[PDB]
């Protein structure tokens, strides 16, 4: 909608040319300021409008976060408005196995971005949550790829690729995808399932995350976590008031946009 407002939300000061380094800087500052959160789907408020207006009004004006379709929706509109070429991809999240588990639904979405003189297409994903990649990744298999955090890698699979992160001296598989361009309608169908089906983790529990220079912050219900170089510091928070303070104070979420903060704790206790 209005870049000025998106730039002053995430406080972006830099070039606006469709270059690689602008792509890297936008990703870092985006990740840093707009959290992952599923507070809408949790409280019975689906996500099925993925238009620039809708996504700008929530993540920018209202100072809220959002999940993958909202994040990578908003990033996608921003990169297109700047002169990047944006193709939206669908993905199935297989992180943490099991193989005994059925195939996940395609309820993740990321971006494949090109720009002038680009060396090809770059993967961009600011919507995977705490472990989302923090640097654009050249879309090539095998090659180990440095990021501002851990290094990432893509590997071939039958008709697709898989995205891997180096977490604790283990390559860990995050999700699997194809580079088939997905139209808005199909992302709407997926997000509708993600934010309304009663077995979806985004309807059944609280997940938040935000990323900093030296850490990845994750909240899963009342259990906070910060992944740093020296490992992970965990804490189980006391009451509903502790979790609501954590979202406001440490994830930066405008919880007042969800009604009286004293009226939201009640929902969380459940």
């Amino acid at each position: 909608l209005d870049l000025t407002a998106y730039f002053d939300r995430i406080n972006y000061r830099g070039a606006t040319d469709p270059t690689l380094d602008v792509l890297q800087d936008l990703v870092t500052v985006h990740s840093r300021t707009i959290p992952f959160e599923n507070l809408d789907p949790l409280l019975g408020v689906p996500v099925d409008d993925l238009s620039p207006q809708a996504l700008a009004d929530k993540l920018v004006l209202r100072r809220r976060g959002g999940y993958c379709f909202e994040h990578n929706g908003l990033m996608g509109y921003v990169l297109a408005e700047l002169g990047y070429r944006v193709r939206r991809f669908a993905a199935r999240v297989v992180w943490k196995l099991a193989p005994d588990a059925p195939l996940p639904p395609q309820t993740h979405t990321l971006l494949g971005v090109t720009f002038p003189g680009s060396g090809g297409c770059y993967l961009v994903d600011v919507g995977f949550g705490g472990q989302t990649p923090t640097s654009p990744l050249r879309l090539e298999t095998g090659a180990v790829q440095p990021t501002t955090h851990e290094p990432y890698r893509l590997e071939d699979r039958v008709d697709g690729f898989v995205l891997q992160a180096m977490v604790r001296d283990t390559w860990q598989t995050l999700y699997e995808f194809t580079t088939q361009t997905r139209p808005q309608i199909d992302l709407k169908v997926a997000s509708w399932y993600a934010s309304t089906h009663p077995a979806s983790k985004f309807v059944t529990g609280l997940t938040a995350a935000v990323i900093t220079d030296d850490a990845r912050w994750n909240l899963s219900g009342r259990d906070l976590a910060v992944h740093r170089a020296g490992g992970t510091e965990k804490i189980r928070l006391a009451d509903a008031a502790a979790v609501v303070d954590t979202l406001s104070e440490r994830f930066g979420i405008n919880v007042a946009d969800i009604g009286e903060r004293g009226a939201l704790e009640t929902r969380i206790d459940e």
